[PDB]
């Protein structure tokens, strides 16, 4: 048992990492097959940072302004195009290391690995959830643009961020891998805010299942509750709606512990009105909403 | 900004696991050069779990009753050794993705990320900090069993842990690389309990100063300490005492932020003494212990 905020291991997505250089402004790249994806506010010089026409800049660059270090290997660039917010850079060698991938674009609410990485190299691997405000409550640092978000299948490497900005907050902004933004965000250096945002329910509920299974059991009552009696209460705390659903994804949590999803949304309900009196769930003070159901399935029962 | 638990990129580690099998009993082990370390108990049935003698185990045992799997590739165990409570399988390849790597013996209070495994197949990374009753609170299911904590200096992979056994807390117990358990426990499957834990005080400080680097400034105060008026609230709370080399260590961040150590000490007193009254520091309504001051560093400056 214990339950951890937990990471894919990250080292088929390290095997892509690399630096993309042009001018003298620098970030990561994702390197997969001869393509090298990267934020195209690479081609911003400090001076376009602010207002930038990408069509302008990239129409006045050729391969030649394009520096690719993979490890201590100059990959040659070989072709260069736009898509959307990411620049695609042909090389002429095909990453070796290239895992079984795909690009697909997640959910607010859903959760994803992040391998922050500088100047190509990585540096550390955290987990985090899509806000249902299109940010990520990251940690980076100055040089982790181009930094990845993903999750793995089996064998597959599923991409779905890419890191581009800090936003004033301190919270990030990126795309998902074909270049388009998740939220209402634009890759320019301008002072863009983050919209408000609400704690995701199905998740905190998805983590006391968790705690339940882990042997707190502190929270639990005799009480259960209709769905929109819960979605009255939990809308005056800035939770997202219960939807059923939500309900069936936690089927398989309710079957494992015996406890009716509504029976947990009562639980959920009190602990909303009371407070935790002092406790702790899981070895938190507050109620965790960055597991899925799928998180808590994987980590406490397989 | 920004501040999460951050683990190391694990794929150095990656490369290192297998699964190893003798008769019914399998786990996982560890592939470094020709050698496989894995936990001894491996060598038990269901009937010695519980008071094995190892040494008798492990003379009525050959080189063929050690199966040891590298993704589909059998590697072939020439030799077996014991040392402590780690087995160590001689094989007739060496790992053409070891790392550069050393075996390393951490204190308490210090973290390490975790690569858990299962079958030797990764399947999620954590960080986690050793226990003052040398305990740690991990996240492993049956099967777990060798999975390994690490640290990363450049390119150096410091392994520090191998995992061997939860206890009927919850919380896991295992050895360093060279078989020598963390605390007084034993590789018998037998109800054994951990001691009385402490908060790792230099943490809590370190992780306050993560909050003051990321914005989070309500717990200051205007308020100076002396060491052993702090160390006197601490001690009634749990806390380890604080020594003047905690103070040294804290010395990078006390100078990036501007605040001394005793002045942050006033501020833990306060709120030791008083509670957050609702709020929180960097996501938490508690105060967390696992973040060293070199974590700290390393992730808020680089
Ligand atoms: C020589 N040199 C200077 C460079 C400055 C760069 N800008 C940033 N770097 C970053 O690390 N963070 C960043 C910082 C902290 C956390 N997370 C990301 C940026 O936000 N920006 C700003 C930013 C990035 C975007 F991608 C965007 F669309 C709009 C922005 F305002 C970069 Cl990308 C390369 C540099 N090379
Ligand atoms: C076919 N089959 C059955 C096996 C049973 C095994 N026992 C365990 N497996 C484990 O996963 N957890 C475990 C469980 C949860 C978290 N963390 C570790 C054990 O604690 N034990 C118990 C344990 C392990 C030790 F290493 C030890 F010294 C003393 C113990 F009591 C193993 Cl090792 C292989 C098996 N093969």
């Amino acid at each position: 048992s214990g339950f951890r905020k937990m990471a894919f291991p990250s080292g088929k997505v390290e095997g892509c990492m690399v630096q993309v250089t042009c001018g003298t402004t620098t970030l990561n790249g994702l390197w997969l097959d001869d393509v090298v994806y990267c934020p195209r506010h690479v081609i911003c010089t400090s001076e376009d940072m602010l207002n930038p026409n990408y069509e302008d800049l990239l129409i006045r660059k050729s391969n030649h302004n394009f520096l690719v270090q993979a490890g201590n290997v100059q990959l040659r660039v070989i072709g260069h195009s736009m898509q959307n917010c990411v620049l695609k850079l042909k090389v002429d060698t095909a990453n070796p290391k290239t895992p079984k991938y795909k690009f697909v674009r997640i959910q607010p609410g859903q959760t994803f690995s992040v391998l922050a990485c500088y100047n190509g190299s990585p540096s550390g691997v955290y987990q985090c959830a899509m806000r249902h405000n299109f940010t990520i409550k990251g940690s980076f640092l100055n040089g982790s643009c181009g930094s990845v978000g993903f999750n793995i299948d089996y064998d597959c490497v599923s991409f779905c961020y890419m890191h581009h900005m800090e936003l004033p907050t301190g919270v990030h902004a990126g795309t998902d891998l074909e270049g388009n933004f998740y939220g209402p965000f634009v890759d320019r250096q301008t002072a863009q805010a983050a919209g408000t945002d609400t704690t995701i329910t199905v998740n905190v509920l998805a983590w006391l299942y968790a705690a339940v299974i882990n042997g707190d059991r502190w929270f639990l009552n005799r009480f259960t509750t209709t769905l929109n009696d819960f979605n009255l209460v939990a809308m005056k705390y800035n939770y997202e709606p219960l939807t059923q659903d939500h309900v069936d994804i936690l089927g398989p949590l309710s079957a494992q512990t015996g406890i009716a999803v509504l029976d947990m949304c009562a639980s959920l309900k009190e602990l909303l009105q009371n407070g935790m009196n002092g406790r702790t769930i899981l070895g938190s003070a507050l109620l965790e909403d960055e597991f899925t159901p799928f998180d808590v399935v994987r980590q406490c029962s397989g």
